[PDB]
C-alpha cells in the first residue's frame, strides 16, 4: 500500500507542476495575441 | 516487481508532461513565426 | 522511512524543476513586456 | 539498494525533462531577440 501511496502522491505533484507551467505559458500566449 | 512497475509508470507520466509542455511551446513559437 | 525519504527528495526535485522553468519563462515575458 | 536505484533513475529523467524544456525555451528567446 505505501508504495502505491507514494506513486499516487508523486503523480499528483507532476500534474500540479504541469498545470502551473501551462498556466504561465498561456499568460505569455495571451500577452502576445 | 512492484517497485519497477512504479518506476515505469512515473517515467511514463514524466514523458507525457514533457510532450504536453513542448506541444504548448511549439504553439507559441508557431504563433510568432 | 526510506520510502518516505525517497518521496520527499523527488518532491523537492520536482519543485526545483518547476521553479527553474518558471524562472526562464518570466525572463521571456520580461523581454517582451 | 533497488529503492535508491529507482530514485537515481527518476532524478536523471527529471533533469533530462528540465534540460529539454529549457532548450526549447531558449530557441524561442533566441527567435525573438
Amino acid at each position: 500500500a505505501a508504495l502505491a501511496q507514494i506513486k499516487k502522491e508523486i503523480a499528483y505533484l507532476l500534474a500540479k507542476i504541469k498545470a502551473e507551467i501551462l498556466a504561465a505559458l498561456k499568460k505569455i500566449k495571451q500577452e502576445i495575441a
